[PDB]
């Protein structure tokens, strides 16, 4: 869990953190547990046009995922949030995270937020 962001989800305001909320729910529309697992995760992905497999969807996972339950909640996926608009790790260091099926944050979202989008 990028602790960067980390402070940047203590950094964003409160409708920040509110919208980005909302794609982590719909990320797990109908999950028991209402963490996004694998495939909660792989949902939106093919709800995006990507086609994951588990694998590279718990890598995704696996980066915020520090009760190593296999899951994200909401500020495991807040922080990807921030850190997927954020990205500013361009042209210098920064640890690869499986560059298999990257996710936008918006674009993403998107696909959640058919409520509060900036688009649809
Ligand atoms: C490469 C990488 C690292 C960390 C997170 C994600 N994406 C993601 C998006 C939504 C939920 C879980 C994960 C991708």
């Amino acid at each position: 869990m990028d602790d960067i962001y980390k402070a940047a989800v203590e950094q964003l305001t409160e409708e920040q953190k509110n919208e980005f909320k909302a794609a982590f729910d719909i990320f797990v529309l109908g999950a028991e547990d209402g963490s996004i697992s694998t495939k909660e995760l792989g949902k939106v992905m093919r709800m995006l046009g990507q086609n994951p497999t588990p694998e590279e969807l718990q890598e995704m996972i696996d980066e915020v995922d520090e009760d190593g339950s296999g899951t994200v909640d909401f500020d495991e996926f807040l922080v990807m949030m921030v850190r997927s608009m954020k990205d500013d790790s361009k042209g210098k260091f920064k640890r690869p995270t499986l560059r298999r099926v990257r996710i936008s944050a918006d674009a993403m979202m998107q696909a959640l937020l058919g409520a509060r989008a900036k688009g649809h």
